[PDB]
């Protein structure tokens, strides 16, 4: 019973699960958080570590793991990365030139590269004798075409600073979407889908015959659509126009657009569109705008993507907004009706027990569906593909 | 034989033009340009006013009237504005009110009108028996509900500072809705329509049922479609990152994004799209990426635009580049496939000699249409029916 070990090894926390190479079913999953007085809690004993870095974290994990006697069946061990810019297009067996690769992105996000790449040092100091592999969040979008991923900028700035679209969440898309193939019964080589990946972090992406085509998220995850804490897209200008005003630096009004906007900055209340339905529901009118922001901006992108399609068969939510929230799937697919959408309100309404599903009624021009997103399964699928290689 | 005064008193310049009331043809036109070395340029005398502020300028405008014997059939001058923020919906008779009113706006952009006011202060001089309207390039959007012009910031950057969307060119685009609505033979309270103003400055909107319900310039014109020389819609984080990386502030990198971007930027070459298309036409790669670009982004905002609509009846192109360039509309157009459109190529090669004219087949499930627009006449039809009102 060999398992993979996926790890997530980020600014704040090491979040990991223990997957079954068989079934890709979790054995076990946790997090080690607060990374001066840290912790690790494996889904249980809510125990603390204190004063950690990242490679105690993870020996505090691979003791919990000796502890289950898992140690010797961990075959491979995936790890999260944020950022791959142009120099990964696929997930790759890590090694000391893919170590160099990662830290030549370290400018492009340098707290999360310095994690993902903490959290390599560690792994491979806790499992030497074994296979790690590397999955960029970024890769997935490397097929956009230039017209696609440059900004209008002066060429300059693209071919000496790198600076292009991105696009991230690509490991969730590229998973969704090839389950979509499946549920929707498509040809992948001729197929056209949007993937609405909403959660905290949300972003679109259009998939043309298996690959993607047009993202929202852009060189950073900023880009595109309203989120939780996030603006989205903003005008530069009313941006550089509010700094002369409240003589805020750039600096200020990017922790203010990463983190005070969005759900949160509108509704003045909470990021969680849980306790922002609930408050609309008891006449609060700021989250109701908030509400409504999301999902005008949620269609718009929608369709905007659709345009880097020959033909749209397939509109698929996922996260933890598209899986779980009913309201916002049904009033995004009603500010469609553009495109010829049927929603199934009783197949709508069915919570997300219920997995992949379809949910528009026969009548509609795009099938509509639900498909869970799983992140740490991709990256382990990717990883046991990875476990047949000579390297 | 009256005649209406249509007066846009920019930063450097003043165009004007001289409409007669019963056809609204051009009598004359012209412009007041570099306002160290100003001079005066009807369409023949190239003539020179060095050091002459707005009030000159408009006074040796005058002189050329009074020359031609029209002062005296001057029943009306129409005043183009930016910028109108919230307070004005329509186009109004200007009264002192009036004038207090755009003086609030100043802060929205303050060179823009300071010219716009001066070029007020300055007719009101010369033609004080004379009724002037002001017609707002912001206002037609004003019927943009909250969800399509909020930004995703703190809702105190909105209620305190006035941040969200605006949009402009709306007095073309309502123009050129008003002129769809019998080319294509809609109701207009029953019909969706998309144009795309495309000039050197560019912007795309969503007309439901008569009235803007969204628009893709904002706050500023600096949102958006990439254009001439603006970059278009850039992720903050992206300019954030720049800002670190070469040491630029928020003001140096706006001059960058509004004077080195776009066309200009990705080409390197010029922000003029008949160079560009010659460029390519020789093999220049970043011509055609420039051209590649803007292309992808106005199809990405044409579909994004048709989502609040309830259904698409007509695409429309209009201003210098959706009126001349037959190659950029049909790449757009292809670029829709997604939505049904099908072009008919020999309408498209029609040069806009032809004026209002469709250019989509039969089989297409959306017309396409070609309307030149018509500022001047739109400001002077308004000034016009204000003629008939007691202030
Ligand atoms: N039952 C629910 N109804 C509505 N929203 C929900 C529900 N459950 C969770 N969410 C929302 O999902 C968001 C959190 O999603 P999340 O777990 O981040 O998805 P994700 O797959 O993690 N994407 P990312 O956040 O960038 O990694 C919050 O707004 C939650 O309120
Ligand atoms: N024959 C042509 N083919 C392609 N592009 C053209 C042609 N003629 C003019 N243009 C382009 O139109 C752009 C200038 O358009 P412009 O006169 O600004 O339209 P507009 O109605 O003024 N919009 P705005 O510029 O914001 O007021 C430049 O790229 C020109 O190259």
């Amino acid at each position: 019973f060999p398992v993979v070990l996926v790890i997530n090894c980020g600014s704040s926390s090491i979040k990991f699960s223990v997957l079954d190479v068989a079934t890709c079913d979790v054995l076990m999953a946790g997090i080690a958080d607060g990374m001066e007085n840290a912790f690790l809690s494996i889904n249980d004993k809510p125990i603390n570590l204190a004063h950690s870095n990242y490679e105690d974290a993870l020996k505090a994990i691979a003791f919990e793991l000796e502890k289950r006697d898992l140690t010797d069946s961990v075959a491979l061990i995936g790890h999260r990365i944020g950022h791959g810019g142009e120099l990964f297009t696929q997930s790759v067996i890590i090694t000391d030139e893919i170590i160099d690769n990662i830290r030549r992105v370290s400018p492009l996000a340098p707290l999360h590269n310095y994690a993902n790449l903490s959290g390599i040092d560690a792994a491979r100091h806790l499992f030497p004798a074994v296979r790690q592999v590397a999955v960029f969040d970024t890769s997935f979008h490397q097929t956009l075409a230039p017209e696609a991923y440059l900004y209008g900028l002066p060429w300059e700035y693209f071919s000496s600073l790198g600076v292009r679209r991105y696009g991230f969440h690509g490991t969730s898309h590229r998973y969704v979407s090839r389950r979509a193939y499946e549920l929707l019964d498509l040809d992948e080589k001729d197929s056209g889908l949007i993937v609405a990946h909403l959660g905290n972090g949300a972003s679109i992406c259009a998939v043309r015959n298996g690959q993607s085509v047009d993202t929202s998220m852009g060189m950073t995850p900023l880009e595109g659509l309203m989120m939780g804490t996030r603006s989205g897209d903003v005008d530069f200008g009313a941006m550089a126009w509010i700094a002369k005003e409240t003589g805020q630096t750039l600096s200020d009004l990017e922790r203010v657009v990463n983190k005070e906007s969005g759900l949160l900055g509108i509704s003045g209340l909470s990021s969680d569109l849980r306790v922002l339905e609930k408050a609309w529901h008891e006449g609060h009118e700021r989250a109701r705008l908030a509400i409504k922001t999301f999902v005008h901006r949620i269609a718009r992108h929608i369709a905007g993507h659709a345009a880097s399609l020959h033909r749209l068969d397939g509109i698929i939510f996922t996260g933890g907004i598209g899986e779980n929230s009913v309201l916002i799937r049904q009033l995004v697919i009603e500010h469609l009706g553009v495109l010829g959408l049927t929603l199934d309100v009783e197949m709508n309404k069915q919570p997300n027990s219920h997995g992949e599903r379809i949910i528009s009624a026969n009548p509609s021009q795009v099938i509509c569906a639900v498909i869970p997103t799983n992140e740490e399964k991709m990256i382990a699928l990717d990883a046991i593909h990875l476990g047949n290689v000579k390297a």
